[PDB]
């Protein structure tokens, strides 16, 4: 997250760390069970980590969790980062405390100039702002012509953009696969970008009011 703030300690209490020796992507938590992430941030195995806020320091409030079972859209695209959604199968359930909560998913597609939330332990490119620390971010959705207009002909229906075309906010490197939430659900997943917080250049995510059939599908019956 660059030109974000510390979010309080656990208000984003969804938030995942997607760990393999180290951290390397987010996630969310969506029920007991499962975790929502970005195809392109897939590893056979994981250890997901719940409940932190420094992910450097043992806070007491960690649960560490390995998946059982890593699921990738069936239409991921790596090429053009198309369907950039996974599911994450915990081995055990997570315990749901005031450390750890799932974040609803949403019940309609938000609309351009909603202003959500997006956090992460990715890059900050800052030497005051701690990527150790969970960073938190406001922006703001784009339209889909402001998007498609950055990026000729690269955003599909599964893709919307949010951020400032301005540049100096955005999401990063070591985000992808975290959440975008607004007015409460979970909006988006940190998917990809060209660089981090240039001009012209605003985040892109995966458009989760899309796939909540495949979501629930797989979850329930799988
Ligand atoms: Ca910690």
């Amino acid at each position: 997250i660059v030109g974000g703030y510390e979010c309080k300690a656990y208000s984003q209490a969804h938030q995942v760390s997607l760990n393999s020796g180290y951290h390397f992507c987010g996630g969310s938590l969506v029920n007991e069970n499962w975790v929502v992430s970005a195809a392109h941030c897939y590893k056979s195995r994981v250890e997901v980590r719940l409940g932190e806020h420094n992910i450097k320091v043992t806070e007491g409030s960690e649960q560490f969790i390995s998946s059982s079972r890593v699921i990738r859209h069936p239409n991921y695209s790596s090429y053009n980062i198309d369907n950039d959604i996974m599911l994450i199968k915990l081995s055990k359930p997570a315990t749901l405390n005031t450390y750890v909560q799932p974040v609803a998913l949403p019940t309609s597609c938000a609309p351009a100039g909603t202003m959500c939330t997006v956090s992460g332990w990715g890059n900050t490119m800052s030497s005051t702002a701690d990527s150790d620390k969970l960073q938190c971010l406001n922006i703001p959705i784009l339209s889909y012509s402001d998007c498609n207009d950055s990026y000729p002909g690269m955003i599909t229906n599964a893709m919307f953009c949010a951020g400032y075309l301005e540049g100096g906010k955005d999401s990063c490197q070591g985000d992808s696969g975290g959440p975008v939430v607004c007015n409460g659900e979970l909006q988006g997943v940190v998917s990809w970008g060209y660089g981090c917080a240039e001009p012209g250049n605003p985040g892109v995510y995966a458009k989760v009011c899309i796939f909540s059939d495949w979501l629930t599908s797989t979850m329930a019956s799988y």
